[PDB]
């Protein structure tokens, strides 16, 4: 998948099988505010093309591609402009969580936008960081729509659990904590141990299937994806393009 057209066909094919799509525009690495605005135009194109596609409309983005480090204010201003367009079309925008020095700014942006009244925006939290439980607790008043991941970056042992056993343990802790608090939670993991435990837990707790989902990368464990959709789970696959 390279182009938007190829990505939207991929979404079509998933939908035939009861699985949903998350569209993720990757661009060249944004080096300047002008590049952040060019990336923004690619996002506005994405929103436009998803508009009145009949199925659920979800995009994922990286805030560094809107110039987060160059200027948080500008990244916020450009994201706001995107959400003003996306909200009225029913397009949900997930803010992908990047590496640890960018976490505080990411949460400030999310909080700011929520406080302005946008509601079809979510966050990602990563179980490998020490800081994540407090971030989750701090965010409960906002009622976040939350995607839970383990974490994709090499991080130092002062900020992240060094042990994979601890990373996995924190994932289940945070997941259950979020669900017990009433948040919609997307579980973005391939780990069959964690998936089995979460299916067990939601059943035992009587958490309806409409309150959580599973997320997989496009093409990874595709049988499992179809199996979960057949059992009535909300399942999404993440489709990068660009
Ligand atoms: C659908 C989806 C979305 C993701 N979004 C993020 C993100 O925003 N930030 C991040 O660090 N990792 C993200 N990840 C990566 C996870 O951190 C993890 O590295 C990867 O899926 C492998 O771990 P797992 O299958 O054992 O849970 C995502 C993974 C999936 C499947």
């Amino acid at each position: 998948i390279e182009t938007l057209e190829e990505a939207l066909k991929a979404a079509e094919a998933l939908e035939r099988e009861g699985v949903h799509a998350i569209l993720d525009l990757l661009g060249e690495m944004v080096r300047t505010e002008e590049e952040a605005r060019a990336f923004q135009r690619g996002l506005l194109e994405l929103v436009w093309a998803l508009a009145g596609k009949p199925w659920p409309k979800y995009i994922s983005l990286k805030l560094t591609q809107l110039g987060l480090d160059l200027s948080e204010d500008l990244a916020l201003a450009l994201l706001r402009e995107v959400l003003r367009e996306a909200e009225p079309r029913g397009v949900f925008v997930r803010l992908d969580m990047e590496d640890s020095p960018r976490v505080e700014a990411t949460l400030r942006l999310y909080r700011a936008l929520r406080e302005e009244g946008f509601s079809q925006v979510g966050i990602v939290l990563q179980s490998y960081l020490y800081r994540t439980e407090k971030d989750l607790l701090d965010l409960l008043p906002y009622r976040p729509n939350l995607r839970l991941v383990k974490g994709a970056y090499r991080e130092p042992k002062e900020v992240a659990f060094p042990d994979k056993r601890l990373i996995d343990a924190e994932y289940l802790h945070l997941g259950k904590l979020a669900l017990k608090e009433g948040l919609y939670v997307a579980f973005a993991t391939h780990d069959p141990r964690i998936i089995a435990e979460l299916k067990r837990y939601t059943e035992a707790m009587g958490i309806p299937r409409s309150r959580f989902e599973f997320q997989f990368l496009y093409g990874v464990r595709p049988e499992e994806q179809r199996r979960l959709a057949r059992e009535g789970y909300t399942v999404r696959a993440y489709v990068p393009y660009g």
